[PDB]
């Protein structure tokens, strides 16, 4: 059910796990804990190379938010990044 996402992050190698940190540092450096809202998350996706629609981006960020804050952090972004791939590249 949900383990498919947890297994993807575990299967991902360390070099890939660090890639998310480099992109997230752009907004984490100018933040306290490193949490972004959906309105600013669109810029994070466009900057990383994502083209998700607005009606779909809400679910993309709301479904990964488990704590219920409405803001994607490093942990949530890691689970949202593997879903944005879907197939091979
Ligand atoms: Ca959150």
């Amino acid at each position: 059910m949900d383990d498919i996402y947890k297994a993807a992050v575990e299967q991902l190698t360390e070099e890939q796990k660090n890639e998310f940190k480099a992109a997230f540092d752009i907004f984490v450096q100018g933040a306290e804990d490193g949490s972004i809202s959906t309105k600013e998350l669109g810029k994070v996706m466009r900057m990383l190379g994502q083209n998700p629609t607005p009606e779909e981006l809400q679910e993309m960020i709301d479904e990964v938010d488990e704590d219920g804050s409405g803001t994607v952090d490093f942990d949530e972004f890691l689970v949202m990044m593997v879903r944005s791939m879907k197939d091979d590249s």
